[PDB]
């Protein structure tokens, strides 16, 4: 899957990274997904450039929101994605980020919709097996 | 929804946060979401690192172009989606945002691809309701 | 098509704007869209944040990291697809972006999700014709 990870600038390099780790840590985990198979887009914005409310449900978050959106291929059930959505809210809270803080969605595509190099669909062309 | 608003860093602050109202009102309008499910990323770019011509229709833009990218959760309508763009257009024309320079597109997903927070699916677990 | 492609920093904006030259051209050829069907939004980051792994494929690639994510209508086939990969690989070899360094993925939607300007959905009333 490909990870756009978009978050705010006060927060530290370290802090960005261990976030990217977590989000990747807890996919490998739940997805079984090879540990190299890591595509991750960080971008860090003003606080101000990230509005997330609460949808009605009455909490409040802190201005260092972190949403996380996942392009992945289909196939995966729902129950998957709530211990995907589990899993990764529970890796970031021991390095910073609070539950209230994370927001995060998943876009769907196929095997066929991937290059991970050379001009090649390795989907298609099997040298990448399909979950 | 997840909106991914792309614009050009010559706009001031207080006419993004303009901008990125103005799509909040028009999808609350149009779309009857609650008023709190605001979920907005802006991302300011040097003018040059947006190209949007106009696809052979005739007609040229500023360089000032707004890019907005609705992610939501697939059920309208064809003419409802009309209305989103309509409506978008509108809002943000009284902002400085001509019709010319406004480009939108919109990508699918299902209930079960969002979590609004604390780890949890909360169109799966019932704590909100699916319009 | 909206291609969003996300590129490191180390690049200059000379070579950046080429390979925004490149990919476009190469769709234009492969996907026979208008030559003014343009739609880019290229966005750089510290190279630290890209992070793309090889999958378990054994290869390595440079920091320098080119993600390319083709936002485009259903219909094209698997080998359509699958000559973009290519095309779009190799227009950007002699332009100094090495095949290791390519990473690209699809996700699609419909005619009816898109608008050109002016608040109008073109494929929708026929202004522009369905590729």
């Amino acid at each position: 899957p490909l990870i756009r990870i978009d978050l705010t600038s006060d927060r530290s390099r370290e802090q960005r990274r261990a976030i990217a780790d977590a989000v990747h840590d807890a996919l490998v985990e739940v997805l079984a997904i090879p540990a190299r198979d890591r595509f991750q887009i960080l971008t860090a914005h003003d606080p101000s450039d990230i509005i997330a409310e609460d949808a009605g449900l009455g909490f409040q978050r802190s201005p260092s929101v972190v949403i996380i959106h996942v392009f992945t291929q289909a196939g995966r059930t729902i129950e998957t994605k709530q211990r995907v959505f589990a899993a990764i809210t529970e890796s970031l809270a021991p390095i910073g980020v609070a539950g209230s803080d994370v927001f995060i969605a998943i876009t769907e595509n196929a095997p066929h919709d991937w290059s991970f190099g050379f001009g090649s669909a390795q989907y298609v062309t099997g040298e990448l097996a399909i979950p």
